[PDB]
């Protein structure tokens, strides 16, 4: 698992043409992103919904999802569930014409995972490990 920037790039891409806009690390990501949609589908669709988006109102949406997901500390499951809501996020954001938003919503994930994951991602083998629990 090389650098967070190009990990964040390549998730939105994917979610991104996944809704018709536009390395083992992030096929494992991307498998476990659709897998935690699917398993936890009210609460998908509860976030999908209740975003919002303006363009004065999106950076305030990011922060306070994002401190309510990591309130409690770090696992891999909610590393997973940020990609997901960013993913979320990307696509209301394009869908409402909204579409610069996308580089300011990767600049925020990149930024989130480098001051305040990457500790705990460090700590606890780094991407290969994610990718050795959860990979093929
Ligand atoms: C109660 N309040 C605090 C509510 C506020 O909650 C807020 C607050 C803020 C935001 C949001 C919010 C809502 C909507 C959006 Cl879109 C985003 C975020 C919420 C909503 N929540 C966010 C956090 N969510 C969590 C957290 C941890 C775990 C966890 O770690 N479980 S696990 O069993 O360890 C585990 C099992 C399997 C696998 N992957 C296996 C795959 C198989 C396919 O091939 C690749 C590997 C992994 N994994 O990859 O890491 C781990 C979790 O469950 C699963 C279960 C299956 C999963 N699948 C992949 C990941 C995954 C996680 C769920 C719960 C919902």
């Amino acid at each position: 698992g090389y650098d967070n920037r190009e990990i964040v790039m390549k998730y939105i891409h994917y979610k991104l043409s996944q809704r018709g806009y536009e390395e083992v690390v992030h096929l494992t990501l991307r498998q476990a992103g659709d897998d935690f949609s699917r398993r936890y589908r009210r609460d998908f669709a509860e976030m999908s919904s209740q975003l919002h988006l303006t363009p004065f109102t999106a950076r305030g949406r990011f922060a306070t999802v994002v401190e309510e997901l990591f309130r409690d500390g770090v696992n891999w499951g909610r590393i997973v569930a940020f990609f997901e809501f960013g993913g979320v996020m990307c696509v209301e954001s394009v869908n409402r014409e909204m579409s610069p938003l996308v580089d300011n919503i990767a600049l925020w994930m990149t930024e989130y995972l480098n001051r305040h994951l990457h500790t705990w991602i460090q700590d606890n083998g780094g991407w290969d490990a994610f990718v050795e629990l959860y990979g093929p």
